[PDB]
């Protein structure tokens, strides 16, 4: 499918087993999530942001379902308010972007 | 023109009449250009995203080039570390996420 920017690029996406809701974003370089209760190996990582770096957990290996695809790839874990799928995701379901 | 994600989309911009980088950013609803002299009246605002808020001078009306298309349009003044074009110019320049 194809998504205007009119509104937020929002979608569905699973993982550990849950349903959320996350912001397909090609302005970022990596998947962040909410704090959640996942399980896997981790190790703390800072990424960075506007306003500064937070700390995250990042999980390698995880499986994600984004809008009905399949990817497996890192995810990182902390305070952000809103799901992010980055671009380590977005190019293993074959996002592009057009114009 | 497709844009793939294996690498930063970042364009070529012109703006205040120089020549500038910046990103393609999906997850961005305004755009956000570092620190410049830009003519025009401007107010203080605050935006938010990874590690928190920075201030921000809100220039309405900004005549801008985003990888040789025109579009005009509130532009945000301030530090931040990548020039950002967010959805209020994107959807100017017609960029759609095809997935
Ligand atoms: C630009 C503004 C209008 C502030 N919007 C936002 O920041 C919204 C805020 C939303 C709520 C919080 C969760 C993030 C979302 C998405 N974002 C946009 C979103 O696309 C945002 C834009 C961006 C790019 C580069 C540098 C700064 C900011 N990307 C990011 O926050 C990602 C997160 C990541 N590490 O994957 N940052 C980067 O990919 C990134 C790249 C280069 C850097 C260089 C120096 C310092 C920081 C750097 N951060
Ligand atoms: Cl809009
Ligand atoms: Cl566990
Ligand atoms: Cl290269
Ligand atoms: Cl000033
Ligand atoms: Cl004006
Ligand atoms: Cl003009
Ligand atoms: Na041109």
């Amino acid at each position: 499918p194809q998504i205007t920017l009119w509104k937020r690029p929002l979608v569905t996406i699973k993982i550990g087993g849950q349903l959320k809701e996350a912001l397909l974003d090609t302005g970022a370089d990596d998947t962040v999530i909410e704090e959640m209760s996942l399980p896997g190996r981790w190790k703390p990582k800072m990424i960075g942001g506007i306003g500064g770096f937070i700390k995250v957990r990042q999980y390698d290996q995880i499986i994600i379902e984004i809008a009905g695809h399949k990817a497996i790839g890192t995810v990182l874990v902390g305070p952000t308010p809103v799901n992010i799928i980055g671009r380590n995701l977005l190019t293993q379901i074959g996002a592009t972007l057009n114009f």
